[PDB]
């Protein structure tokens, strides 16, 4: 997608997250993490976040620190940092 634009790449990753989740679940951008329930049938915890900020790095080539990555809680603010990595110049 275009990398810079926040629409895009919210719906990306809304997308991405979807693929962790229990069949049916619903997840929008708002939507706190915690509460929401993975393939595993259990909630999603510290584990999911980590592995989900690295799959996207991998596709966004954006780097989360751990202070970042630490205090995520939902999606609309893993989209809003990918925005802000790939807007920002230099």
């Amino acid at each position: 997608v275009v990398d810079t634009d926040i629409n895009a790449v919210t719906n990306y990753i809304v997308g991405m997250c979807q693929k962790f989740l229990q069949k049916g679940e619903k997840v929008t951008p708002s939507s706190k993490l915690e509460e929401l329930r993975t393939r595993e049938d259990r909630l999603w915890d510290c584990l999911d976040t980590v592995e989900f900020v690295l799959d996207v790095e991998e596709i966004f080539d954006v780097t989360v620190p751990d202070e970042v990555a630490d205090n995520f809680q939902t999606l609309q603010e893993i989209a809003d940092f990918v925005v802000s990595e790939r807007a920002k110049a230099g």
